[PDB]
RNA sequence: AGGAUCAGGAAUCGUCACUCUUUGACUCUUCAAAAGAGCCACUGAAUCCAACUUGGUUGAUGAGUCCCAUAACCUUUGUACCCAGUGAGAAACCGUAUGGCGCGAUGAUCUACCCAUGGGUGGGUACAAAUGGCAGUCUGACAAGU
């Protein structure tokens, strides 16, 4: 967490894992490694500090784990694909209430950042998801996919709105909440 | 002339310890919670299960010996008492001119009921005694160290 005003508040993140709120024991190695490398990063400081805020897409890890901001380090809930592919990219809700996560085989989990559940799993895409986005009202959602479908989603409804067909697949996503775009890079 | 405000009456010490009491601080701590200058990291300690180790039913641990089972409190059977004390009252002559145990204070005299001063029953008080009551002969599986 580097701090560009003053580069001694730059201080490295803990990963040290809350004691599971379960009982049952963590699975894991004994010998404690770091988390994989990260291929998509997820943030939103609208409800910062009051649960966890930041979502990371671990290498080759079916879920991704979650992190306070504030706290330094990874936070109490893992957010799983649940179609037993990789976690390909995240986003966050602006509510501070819903983390987005992409699977390689098109699913798309939306957990909750209150308790760690989730809400509800979407199937549009047949290939992998590679972008993901909220509008900044939380009512209509993207996501841009590596079959070439960018789809258009309600978040408080359930439809699916719309369906672009773009003609290589879609290898990221960026959204602009302020003013409701979205773009993409593709193949071509 | 008697009393109370601002000569009829002991109190001039360069301290050493000791003890006691007193209150206050204090690490805490119950009433009883509640609030937490918050997060990371490093490092230390401690505890608890798993683990392993050593010892253990040839007995690990747990344990009110002494407050006396060596008893207390009774209960029944053999003795000592008293409603030790009482204290002046108990029985009628004399070996060979003469001599005495012939009582007794220095002790004579006795040891709530019925029966003509013969015997005992009843209660309190004390002890000896119980193979009598009250009053029915321990646990047994983990422990301990990292």
């Amino acid at each position: 967490s580097f701090s560009l005003r003053k580069d001694a508040q730059s201080q490295e993140m803990s990963q040290r894992l809350h004691k599971k709120q379960d009982g049952g024991r963590v699975g894991g190695s004994t010998i404690k490694s770091k988390f994989p490398e990260i291929v998509a990063l997820a943030i939103e400081n609208a409800r910062i500090g009051e649960w966890e805020n930041i979502i990371t897409a671990h290498k080759d890890e079916k879920f991704a784990r979650t992190w306070d901001m504030r706290n330094k380090r990874v936070g109490r809930w893992t957010f799983d694909t649940t179609d037993d592919g990789f976690v390909k990219s995240v986003a966050m809700s602006q509510c501070g209430n819903f983390g987005f996560i992409g699977s390689s085989n098109g699913s798309i989990t939306i957990y909750n950042m209150q308790s760690g559940i989730l809400r509800k799993k979407y199937k549009l895409h047949k290939r992998a998801v590679t972008g993901i986005s909220l509008d900044g009202m939380n009512r209509k959602m993207v996501s841009c996919g590596l079959d070439g479908i960018v789809g258009f989603y309600d978040f408080n409804k359930s439809t699916l709105l719309g369906k672009l067909k773009l003609d290589a697949p879609i290898t990221a996503m960026v959204y602009h909440r302020s003013s409701d775009l979205f773009a993409l890079a593709l193949d071509d």
